[PDB]
């Protein structure tokens, strides 16, 4: 029930990083962490990839199936609607901050690093 727009729709992928446990609670080797992106690079491994993402019609999908959070790996598509649920102060304010163009400016937060992508 409502009288106008509210909720915000849309969709995002995750990359592989330090973050704040492990690398990204998916199926890998618990044998040893090694060295490889980190909190910065992370950072810098994203602001090449939503450039990437950002010039030339590449994919997405299937990427947003192994390169997403593990729900995610499974749901690499989008969330699909939430207002003041789901996400919180970085994702949210980052898909009621853009709208499809600059793909949002590195959402680094909840899992580790992503980036929104609604209509497009």
């Amino acid at each position: 029930h409502m009288a106008s727009r509210d909720q915000v729709k849309a969709s995002h992928i995750l990359i592989k990083h330090q973050g704040s446990r492990r690398k990204a609670s998916w199926k890998d080797p618990e044998g040893k962490i090694i060295l490889t992106t980190t909190r910065e690079a992370a950072v810098e491994q994203l602001k090449s990839i939503r450039e990437d993402i950002v010039s030339g019609k590449a994919n997405f999908e299937e990427v947003a199936t192994r390169v997403s959070d593990c729900s995610s790996a499974k749901r690499g598509g989008d969330l699909g609607s939430f207002g003041r649920g789901q996400m919180q102060k970085p994702f949210e304010e980052a898909t009621y901050a853009l709208k499809v163009g600059d793909i949002s400016d590195i959402v680094d937060t909840d899992s580790g690093v992503h980036i929104i992508k609604r209509t497009a």
